């Protein structure tokens, strides 16, 4: 019942969480090393198992509730492991061939932004990537308007329970997100040598960015 | 016959044409007066009048064999003109509220792309919007192949007929493509105000531009 909510809360939903799955897929070995940084209930670990059998998932987040969701889903796999932690905590040692994302890093604040994205280069190896499908704001007050008025087309169309958009729209006011090629240019500060948005329905994309290729 | 092939070789095919849409209908009044350059069969146009049915169509194509599909389809329709015409040739001179092309405008060099964008913004009313749902190259040869394989996936989960992917293949030997972010800021250069990336499916991606807004 989770996994149709959120279909129903995010537009293009298939689009933008299989092309997630794909640029890993095409970038990273059958028994890559993934570590999914706030994966919550672990759909987008969900999605690169069943492209990727053989890969090692470390699943991160610091709701252990969100993750016992997880560990529920992932019950009769072994190649899953579950670390609480904060993204602001000391990430993993790895190395890992991709570090994955989905709607985590708006939640922080631009500055552990920008020190986040270098501080997971550090742990990808070299042609790693790194993989984000995140929420991000228009790039003016008129256009926020409108990616919101798209977002909301597509919340009803859906036939979302009214008091589940209500909570969306709370949730929503702690936010901090930036416009996309905002986050995508601060890869490449983080040194990151190819970053590009691959997908995108407003206010939703898929971006990623490449350690050395 | 001819709309299902296209939805077949185009990826995103009802979110692209789709954002082309909505941007146009929350950016103009009603009754706008719209230039749809590159028009072909005139399915944008289609799209447009199924949105707005008092809005004034101008319809521009070089190729009079593709204005007769769209005379064709718009048999019944009184607001609706024609005009046989090269991009490179002086623009209609409106003004106009809206001007939107799809696929067509990666068929010019790039310099003739970036005068293109400057003689449409003066064609352009003020907070007039310029939209274009195209083909785009990836920023990487790597990414390329990439973006090609998405594109490719999706023709044969979509049931190609092979003869017709085979001349596909070919008319993009003659494709000149740039990269989104590259054409997007040629409209900053050009003078329009705002410009964004709406929507994107790897090799396609919807993006306008604002005349004052
Ligand atoms: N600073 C932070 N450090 C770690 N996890 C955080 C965080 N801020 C938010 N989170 C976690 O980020 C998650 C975002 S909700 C999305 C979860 C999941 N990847 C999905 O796409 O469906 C939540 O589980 C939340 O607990
Ligand atoms: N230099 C040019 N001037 C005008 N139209 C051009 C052109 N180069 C290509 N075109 C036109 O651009 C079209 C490409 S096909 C896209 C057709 C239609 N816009 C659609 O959405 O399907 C053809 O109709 C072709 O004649």
């Amino acid at each position: 019942t989770y996994d149709a909510l959120r279909r129903q809360l995010i537009p293009s939903f298939d689009l933008l969480y299989g092309s997630a799955v794909s640029v890993v897929a095409m970038s990273v070995p059958a028994t890559a090393r993934i570590l999914d940084l706030g994966a919550g209930t672990g759909l987008l670990g969900a999605a690169l198992r069943e492209r990727l059998p053989d890969a090692e998932l470390l699943l991160q987040d610091r709701s252990q509730a969100m993750l016992e969701q997880a560990r529920q889903r992932f019950a009769d796999d072994d190649q899953v492991a579950i670390r609480v932690a904060d993204h602001l905590d000391e990430l993993p040692a790895g190395p890992f061939d991709a570090v994955v994302s989905a709607l985590s890093i708006h939640h922080l604040e631009h500055q552990d932004k920008q020190d986040l994205f270098t501080r997971i280069r550090k742990i990808l190896r070299p042609g790693g990537i790194f993989v984000n499908v995140e929420q991000v704001l228009a790039p003016t007050s008129e256009l926020e308007k409108m990616y919101d008025r798209q977002h909301e087309a597509h919340v009803l169309a859906s036939d979302t329970p009214a008091e589940e958009w209500a909570a969306g729209r709370e949730r929503m006011k702690h936010d901090i997100p930036i416009d996309v090629e905002t986050q995508i240019q601060w890869l490449r500060d983080a040194g990151f040598t190819t970053a590009d948005c691959l997908a995108k329905d407003w206010r939703f994309a898929t971006y990623a960015g490449w350690n050395g290729s």
